[PDB]
């Protein structure tokens, strides 16, 4: 369920400020984006909201999107 797709960056390093605003919210529990993926497996408490991460990606300057796979 919880699968947040990479876009408008590349990768890696871009996956690695996704990854930190992930943690820096306090909703996170496991955050692990796949770079050669262009994906995101972030496990978040029943609290947050994954279109609120999206949104946060989004805000930053990035671009973010939802597919579980």
């Amino acid at each position: 369920m919880t699968h947040l797709k990479i876009t408008g960056m590349t990768c890696d390093s871009c996956a690695a400020h996704v990854k930190e605003a992930l943690e820096k919210v306090p909703g996170v529990q496991s955050a692990l984006v796949s770079y050669p993926k262009g994906t995101a497996q972030l496990a978040i408490v029943p609290g947050t909201s994954p279109d609120a991460l999206t949104a946060a990606v989004a805000g930053l300057g990035y671009k973010a999107t939802l597919a579980d796979a």
